[PDB]
């Protein structure tokens, strides 16, 4: 009488989704009646699509899906609809229209813009406290920005809102470079290294990354160039990134709460598999089929708290 739930993780080597993957498996360990069928989609939506077909053929009673491509939500929903199986999307947010296209589709994640606002406020605080960072003394932050996947709601919101928030607080900004490194450490290292090796590299004052993995790559490129005096900011508060906040290699980050996103995803998926209301017997507040888990800013001043 075990209940099977199919789960896809877009890429197991994504630093953040690795934390989430492990947390959801710990949640499942505590539900002796449930079996998770865990899949690594290897950063390929076509691989994920085939994995979902296999999961459905195996009779799973719910799906928890971390999309490779957000725009593929519709495709995945139509697969789930064919079996009348509920689907809890997590971490890559489908459009409102996509969510509303199937009454058994839900989403667990975050308020993406909040992470951009928090990161921007963190940078504003550190900038005001470290006016030595204004290398050219023009009152503006000359920044470079390492973006996540184009079209990913967290990448778009974190990129828009970090700058909006700095500007709203009265801090002018000059974008010297902006490119995607696709959430990846090695790509970010190579991009940052190029920026440090190009003309007017001397003008760069602050590095902004949409996640910690990319921030960490930037930290390594700065080290290679003896330019570690330039501050770097990320998002996620990965343990490895918190170690760099401690050492001073990373100026700040933002907790993306993997534990509670994993728990909400599991709790809702299990309820839906059982034919119950998604939040039954839980304290999750579902707002129009969506659970959002707060972000929290982190730097040396609150690292212990
Ligand atoms: O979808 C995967 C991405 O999700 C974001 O919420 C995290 O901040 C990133 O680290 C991760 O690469
Ligand atoms: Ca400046």
């Amino acid at each position: 009488a075990d209940t099977r739930i199919g789960v896809t993780i877009y890429k197991y080597d994504d630093n953040f989704m690795s934390v989430v993957r492990k947390a959801i498996e710990q949640d499942a360990k505590a539900a002796p009646d449930v079996q998770l069928l865990m899949n690594d989609s290897q950063n390929d939506q076509s691989k994920q699509n085939d994995q979902i077909d296999v999961l459905l053929a195996k009779g799973v009673k719910a799906l928890a899906i971390n999309l490779v491509d957000p725009a593929a939500a519709g495709t995945v929903i139509e697969k789930a609809r064919g079996q009348n199986v509920p689907v809890v999307f997590f971490n890559k947010e489908p459009s409102r229209k996509a969510l509303d296209s199937y009454d058994k589709a839900y989403y667990v994640g975050t308020d993406s813009k909040e992470s951009g606002i928090i990161q921007g406020d963190l940078i504003a605080k550190h900038w005001a406290a470290n006016q030595g960072w204004d290398l050219n003394k023009d009152g503006q932050i000359q920044f470079v920005l390492l973006k996540g996947e184009p079209g990913h709601p967290d990448a778009e919101a974190r990129t828009t809102y970090v700058i909006k928030e700095l500007n709203d607080k009265g801090i002018k900004t000059e974008q010297l470079q902006l490119d995607t490194a696709m959430w990846d450490t090695a790509q970010a290292k190579d991009k940052m290294d190029a920026w440090l090796s190009g003309p007017n590299a001397n003008k760069i004052e602050v590095v902004i990354a949409n996640n910690d993995a990319m921030a960490m790559g930037a930290v390594e490129a700065l080290k290679a160039h003896n330019k570690s005096s330039i501050p770097v900011f990320g998002v996620d508060a990965l343990p490895e990134a918190l170690a760099l906040v401690k050492s001073g290699a990373l100026a700040g980050t933002v907790l993306n709460d993997a534990n509670n996103q994993a728990k909400a995803t599991f709790d809702l998926a299990k309820n839906l598999a059982d034919g119950k209301g998604a939040a039954d017997g839980t304290n999750w507040k579902i707002d129009n089929k969506v659970v959002r888990v707060p972000y929290v800013g982190v730097d040396k001043d609150n690292l212990a708290e």
